[PDB]
């Protein structure tokens, strides 16, 4: 179950990835949602550690209680890299939903002959065993493929 | 693979881990050294749960060094980088890493003490950052770190 409600928040992550692409950044966006369904924070890509998932981790730590964090959900256009996955787990954030996996992205970068990142594309549960993780979203594969192609294709 | 010069900087990381323990933090310390041998920055734990000295060094190196100087710099650390720090180091393009104890030793020790496993897996650095040159652990500092980790996480 990627629910219909989840898809609504993933589509929004996708629009943030587009917004970042248009302002000259890498196409990645994420959205922190509280247990209620209220969007608490939103971000997108922008130094090389400026990942929206990490920004969300630092934000959740600064502005939420351990208890509220644990009940929050993070949606993301692209599965967290190991930095973000670890940060999320260290601050005690809850569920993660992603539209594309770092497996799909790594496959695609290889297809385009693009430089592999200096960080391995580990699935989240390899880095953070306790986190509940849903995705990818079959509905948004082609869109993300196209978005990633705009930035990284070659 | 661990030189005498490396050990001097690891001993210094250990004293920072001590300093952190004494001021009520987790016993972790790290030291950023430039290609010359000049210490550029030093830090230790401050738990915000992401306040890891290795990460602080990554953000610092990005803010204050050139891609070229970063690549030629060495980071020493009392305890092998967690996946967050290991990834951050690789994303900013830092150089060699030397550690006094591994996350394997630490994870073994926490299990021995019946202590709660961390919410992040103890991945070796090269699992997270394949390209980084990594030296350690240091047999000379095992018992010391064991004792120090025991103070915070066993006792
Ligand atoms: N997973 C990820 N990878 C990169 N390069 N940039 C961001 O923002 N996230
Ligand atoms: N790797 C690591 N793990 C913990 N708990 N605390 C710090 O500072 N570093
Ligand atoms: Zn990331
Ligand atoms: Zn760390």
């Amino acid at each position: 179950a990627i629910s219909d409600a989840d898809l609504k928040y993933l589509r929004r992550c996708v629009d943030l990835a587009r917004e970042a692409l248009d302002d000259g950044d890498e196409p990645f966006g994420s959205v922190l949602v509280d247990h209620t369904g209220t969007t608490l924070f939103e971000d997108r890509n922008r130094d090389a550690t400026a990942h929206p998932e990490f920004a969300i981790a630092r934000w959740a730590a600064r502005h939420l209680t351990p208890d509220r964090r644990a009940r929050a959900t993070v949606y993301t256009s692209g599965e967290h890299c190991p930095m973000c996955a670890a940060a999320h787990a260290w601050v005690g954030l809850g569920r993660i939903v992603y539209a594309t996996s770092s497996a799909q992205l790594g496959g695609w970068l290889t297809e385009w002959g693009a430089q592999a990142p200096p960080v391995a594309t580990l699935p989240i549960n390899t880095v953070a065993p306790g986190v509940v993780v849903d995705g990818p979203a079959e509905e948004l594969a082609e869109t993300m493929h196209n978005l990633y192609r705009a930035k990284f294709g070659r």
